[PDB]
């Protein structure tokens, strides 16, 4: 058992597979009241009853992101030992990712349930700048649009409970200190089980970018990490009741 009550990360093994998880509240300057996250072995929860709520900086709107990931996030200059990321995308061949999730929160709170990877020039950058790629995937949200704007639409298989099935995706993109892409899933899934292989999306991304003037090769970046979590809250957020359950996970990496 690994069990978190205040802001920090905790490296673990997950059914042989080398993760990291991180009670993360980024943009929160100040809070009361209670988080925990816990892995058992068999499944991670994580659960929060907070409230006085300010962020420490608007200006990026999202309060936090409680979280876990495979690989290097560059943020915070860290990798569990063992992980096969990161990698230039040009050797990614497939990237099967599949996890069972069911999200709980109080109604009006902002929320989304999103997986996301920094694409970065150098393999262990510890920050995010002008000709990289933050790509997120966004299969859950209430209360919250991605940033920037609505640009594409694509459709992109996955696996809902074990069913094929063909998600139309709207693809938002912001030029902020890097380039920001999210996928958001049209049919958001509040509880279920998917899988699907992140190439479909890095596809879909380096389409989209192909006449970017701020990212160069997108091939030829590093595909850092892969982070599955839960982004929450808005700089109107004075309290937060929600938390989740992810179990079933398992990877596929081909490169
Ligand atoms: O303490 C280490 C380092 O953390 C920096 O915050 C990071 C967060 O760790 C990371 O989760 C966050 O990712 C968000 C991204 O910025 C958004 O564009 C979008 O992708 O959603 C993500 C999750 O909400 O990025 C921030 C950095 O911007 C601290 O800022 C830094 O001071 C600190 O040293
Ligand atoms: O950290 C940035 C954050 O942006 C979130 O979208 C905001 C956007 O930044 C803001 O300009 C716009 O007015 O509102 C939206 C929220 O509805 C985005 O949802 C997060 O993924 C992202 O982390």
């Amino acid at each position: 058992m690994v069990l978190m009550t205040k802001p920090g990360t905790s490296d673990f093994v997950w059914n042989g597979i080398p993760l990291s998880m991180e009670l993360n509240l980024w943009n929160i300057k100040e809070y009361s009241g209670s988080v925990a996250m816990k892995f058992d072995g068999e499944k991670i929860t994580f659960d929060a009853d907070i409230q006085n709520l300010s962020p420490k900086e608007p200006e990026r709107y999202v309060l936090g992101y409680p979280e876990f990931y495979y690989g290097y996030k560059p943020w915070e200059n860290h990798t569990a030992e063992g992980s096969k990321l990161p990698v230039p995308v040009s050797s990614m061949k497939s990237f099967s990712v599949e996890v069972s999730f069911d999200i709980h929160h109080e109604p009006s709170l902002p929320l989304n349930f999103a997986m996301e990877t920094w694409l970065t020039r150098e393999k262990y950058q510890t920050e995010a700048s002008i000709g990289d790629v933050c790509i997120m995937v966004w299969f859950y949200f209430n209360n919250l649009t991605p940033g920037g704007e609505k640009i594409e639409e694509f459709t992109i298989p996955f696996v809902l409970n074990g069913e094929s099935v063909e998600g139309t995706w709207e693809l938002w993109l912001a030029e902020w200190g890097w380039d920001y892409l999210a996928f958001r899933l049209k049919d958001p899934v509040k509880k279920g089980r998917v899988k699907f292989d992140v190439r479909h999306f890095l596809d879909a991304a380096g389409k989209a970018l192909s006449s970017s003037a701020r990212v160069k090769d997108f091939e030829d970046l590093y595909f850092t990490v892969w982070e599955i979590g839960t982004e929450f809250g808005s700089p109107e957020t004075k309290s937060a009741q929600f938390g989740w359950k992810f179990e079933n996970f398992s990877i596929d990496l081909e490169v």
